[PDB]
């Protein structure tokens, strides 16, 4: 694992909550065909599954792309602040449904091994070329587990 | 809600991220139809998901039953030992693959806000008759976390 710090940066996309009907999956699908209205794109090469938690404790995603501030939020689509944080980056091989057997590995295992401390925050998973489709075994994501 | 229990063994069928394609989801499918296989189960009515850790690192899943020892393992079935652990229940209110984030939830943040710091063990999932099935937004399925 690589541990990597980084400045708060905003991200622009469409969101998920954990309270009917809908899919982290099927909130992709329908994104996919709108990435390219946004503006202010750092890199179109890169996406984010932020995994973030309501002050409930209700489990909140958003699937999006960093982005410059000032350009608009398109109809349908939300802007996120992933603040400041230190991140313990692990690669995640398989397909995208298990990213979720991998951050339940990370958390209840592979950080304690590392001796990594986590701190309560704004997880994200990152999509870059290395992503080669949902459910290809051979894709690669960074999952960023925010540390102390 | 924290509950003690001694160690405990349970049968049934295995889940290794390995298999291309294959499920947790499809794993409970292939298993369904012979859950009636397996001998000497506690409770008929409770049957289990559990997330452990392989020797090499990878999550690893078992969808099985309670078991008092000295009963066959069926073949393509496996025993699994719970040890005796200490854990913190939180009960997950819809889907089955929605556990996963009920999961990142309660390791991410959860247990920091309770107080509680958790222990590398083996977690799992507790079916009663809560549950209604795999895809019904009103299940109810209990996530047990091993604590210090
Ligand atoms: N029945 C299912 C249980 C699952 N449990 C999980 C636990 C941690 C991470 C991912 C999980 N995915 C599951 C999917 C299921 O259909
Ligand atoms: N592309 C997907 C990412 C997912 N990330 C998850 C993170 C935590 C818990 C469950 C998750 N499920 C995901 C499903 C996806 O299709």
């Amino acid at each position: 694992a690589r541990i990597v710090e980084r400045p708060a940066f905003s991200v622009v996309g469409m969101e998920y909550f954990g309270s009917p009907g809908d899919t982290i999956g099927q909130l992709w699908e329908r994104f996919i065909p709108r990435e390219h209205e946004i503006a202010g794109k750092h890199d179109p090469e890169v996406s984010y599954g932020i995994c973030a938690q309501q002050p409930n404790g209700e489990f909140h995603y958003v699937a999006g792309f960093e982005v410059q501030e000032g350009w608009p939020v398109p109809e349908g689509m939300v802007r996120f602040q992933v603040p400041a944080q230190k991140y313990a980056v692990f690669t995640h091989k398989g397909t995208a449904p298990q990213i979720a057997e991998s951050f339940q590995a990370i958390y209840s295992h592979l950080l304690a091994e590392r001796g990594l401390e986590p701190k309560a925050g704004v997880d994200f998973e990152y999509y870059d070329q290395r992503f080669r489709g949902p459910l290809d075994p051979n894709s690669q994501v960074d999952l960023y587990i925010p540390i102390y």
